[PDB]
């Protein structure tokens, strides 16, 4: 039921032009649904993603910028996001003809229905 | 004479709206030229653009990404960018407030002028 909730979100970033795939992982933890296209090692995406939440919000801690809200990792030939969203991690891989701002604006506007 | 080139192309990066300071750092660790406040810990930037760098090098290779060029943090009252240019990364601290779109768009136009 819930696990159908968090299906039926990943498949609306399909939507979006420029995207691979999508995930939705529990805070430190492992990934509850997916939608990763199999070249994608989903294992390694939640332990990049369980890292990466660490090192962000220990450094925004100490920095004093606050909680943690989203991670993008630009690469030649593709993108890692991962947004933090109430309880979870929506990571993200997208292609590297993605534009950034689109890209951006169009996750965190699908990305609400998360909200609950 | 390089620490003034490079001090220079720090100073261009103070024309971008929202940004706060930025430094260069070699990625061995330490800090080559700084713009950074005084509020920010300097050793802790450092610290922090290694390991991403480590971070997002390391998952790219074995995701078959190729090569790593910048990573974003985005916080509740600020953002971290960290460019990788050559031997070198390029750490910048914003604002939360700056448009992450005409940031990075602005950001890689006037770090190109590190390449030599
Ligand atoms: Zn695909
Ligand atoms: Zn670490
Ligand atoms: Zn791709
Ligand atoms: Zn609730
Ligand atoms: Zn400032
Ligand atoms: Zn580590
Ligand atoms: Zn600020
Ligand atoms: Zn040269």
């Amino acid at each position: 039921p819930m696990i159908e909730f968090f299906q039926e979100i990943l498949i609306s970033l399909k939507k979006i032009k420029g995207i691979h795939g999508s995930a939705i992982i529990e805070r430190y933890g492992g990934i509850i649904s997916s939608t990763l296209p199999g070249w994608v090692n989903q294992e390694l995406i939640a332990a990049l993603a369980t890292h990466i939440l660490k090192i962000s919000e220990k450094s925004a801690s100490e920095l004093n910028l606050g909680t943690f809200l989203d991670a993008i990792i630009e690469n030649e030939r593709g993108k890692l996001l991962f947004y933090a969203i109430g309880d979870k991690i929506v990571s993200v891989i997208t292609t590297h003809d993605a534009k950034l701002g689109i890209l951006d604006m169009k996750l965190r506007a699908a990305l609400e229905k998360l909200k609950f």
